[PDB]
């Protein structure tokens, strides 16, 4: 029977697309979807409804908290300090969010951060904390033995796994300081983020993650075993496609260059990189002599690209690269064959997409804990790109760092570019196996099926 299921997503652009892409899935099996968005955001989402006549939007008023800017839905809409009043705001949806439950009554709602079980099994509807992070991350930080040193975890802490974590990768110093402090700080209603995702883990009925069994399989059994409840994977939720063609701007300008010799690099939706960084970073393109284009908000304290390029940058690199700052159709850009090269922040919506496609992957982490968990995993154990180096205490790359990486991986001659790139079609081949996404998406409405029994 099928089954009619909410969606309350984190209000953020990598929450809200593979939450809709995982909703066009469960409808193409026949089951209802309530999916629950800010109201402004909705017709951004359009696009990427392919059922409209099972997924239907509910919008939702984003409230006002004092120090959030008027009108601001997501993320994409805020600096990433601001975050935590936002996550006050999504707090502050609960009345409308208890009227929505009591008129549709669905099975099942998915969620983020919304420590909303006391409501559902009030009105015997089933909670789902439903990550579209990597659940190496929630193990690496939030796990219980994390959890019972409160304010006694220091960065020194932070630099080995929990006890009973099931893989190993290195954190340089300054990545453990900033989980060591970031961890403490209020996200929300005076809440600090990792009591917060984990009263989500505590409280809801039973959990699941963007991911396989061949990759995400160790960590989701680990956060099995120690909360006690299913841990469910709902495969790795492979971009739909859109009902929108690529603009044809980009097309024509991508359609240019020779097939596999461009450079994208693009820092995901949210972020803004600090003026020194954003010149490196550029002048690493540069110093490649390949073609780009780098998607990326102007850096912290200009308003304009512009301002911001190095001097003489535009002159110098004339049509063979571009640095924009407006939102792009980046899975069909990654889809072009003029793209030999995906230089990533690291996010896990970008990572899929690199995943799938041919581009070579560069890691760029930024600073934030699934990013740098991301990087250590692609590029260490998976080994399907190479990350560029940063300063082991100030967290910083050179442009010759970005040069070397680049270089690195588009050098057909070179012994490493090949290995990475054979690893990543390894990937790539299991990812898209003709029965791997649908086998997981068997087991994943099985279970539930069986958590709504
Ligand atoms: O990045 C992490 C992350 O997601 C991001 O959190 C950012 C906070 O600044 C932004 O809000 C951003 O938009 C959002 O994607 C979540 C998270 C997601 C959904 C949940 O339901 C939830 O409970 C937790 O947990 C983490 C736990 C860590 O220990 C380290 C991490 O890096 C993350
Ligand atoms: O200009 C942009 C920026 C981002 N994205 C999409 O937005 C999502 C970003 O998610 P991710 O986890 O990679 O990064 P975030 O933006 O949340 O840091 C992915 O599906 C990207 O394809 C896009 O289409 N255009």
């Amino acid at each position: 029977s099928s089954l009619h299921i909410a969606m309350f997503p984190w209000f953020a652009m990598g929450h809200l697309i593979p939450y809709l892409h995982l909703s066009n899935k469960l409808a193409k099996r026949g089951h209802k979807i309530s999916f629950f968005t800010p109201k402004k955001t909705q017709t951004k989402l359009e696009q990427f409804n392919l059922y409209p006549n099972l997924i239907t939007f509910y919008p939702l008023n984003v409230p006002h908290v004092d120090g959030l800017p008027f009108g601001a839905e997501t993320t994409s809409d805020v600096a990433i300090s601001l975050g935590p009043i936002l996550m006050t705001a999504m707090d502050q949806t609960q009345n409308q969010i208890e009227l929505l439950l009591t008129q549709l009554k669905p099975q099942i709602i998915f969620f983020d951060f919304v420590f909303l079980p006391k409501i559902t099994q009030r009105l015997g509807i089933k909670s789902f904390l439903y990550f579209i992070i990597n659940p190496a991350t929630i193990s690496y930080t939030t796990s219980p033995p994390r959890m019972f040193e409160a304010e006694n975890l220091t960065e020194v802490d932070l630099m080995k796994p929990p006890k009973g974590y099931p893989t190993s990768f290195n954190l340089q110093s300054h990545e453990a300081k900033h989980l060591a402090s970031t961890r403490k700080i209020e996200f929300g209603s005076g809440i600090p983020f990792s009591v917060r995702s984990y009263n989500c883990l505590s409280l809801t009925d039973a959990i699941g993650f963007k991911g396989c069994r061949e990759i995400e399989g160790p960590y989701v059994d680990y956060l099995q075993e120690q909360f006690g409840k299913p841990v469910l994977l709902s495969g790795p939720v492979l971009p739909e496609q859109s009902k929108t063609a690529l603009d044809e701007k980009w097309g024509s300008w991508l359609g240019g260059f020779k097939d596999g010799s461009l450079v994208y690099c693009a820092l995901g939706s949210e972020l803004k990189l600090k003026q020194d960084q954003f010149h490196e970073l550029l002048l690493g393109l540069e110093l490649t002599g390949f073609p780009f284009l780098a998607i990326l908000k102007p850096p912290v304290g200009f308003e304009t690209i512009e301002d911001a390029l190095p001097e003489g940058f535009k002159e110098r690199v004339k049509e063979k690269g571009i640095v924009h700052s407006g939102w792009i159709q980046q899975q069909l850009i990654l889809e072009h064959p003029s793209v030999g090269c995906f230089v990533t922040h690291c996010g896990a919506g970008s990572i899929t997409e690199g995943l799938v496609n041919n581009c070579q992957m560069v890691l760029l982490p930024q600073l934030n804990g699934d990013y740098i968990i991301n990087a250590r995993i692609m590029g260490r154990h998976l080994k399907v790109g190479v990350e560029v180096k940063k300063g082991e205490e100030d967290g910083l790359f050179t442009k010759e760092s970005v040069y070397e990486a680049v270089k690195i991986v588009m050098d057909d001659e070179n012994e490493i570019g090949r290995e990475v790139r054979s690893n990543h079609t390894k990937v790539r081949n299991l990812l898209l196996r003709h029965d791997l996404e649908s086998s997981c998406l068997d087991t994943f409405c099985e279970k539930l099926q069986e958590l709504v029994s």
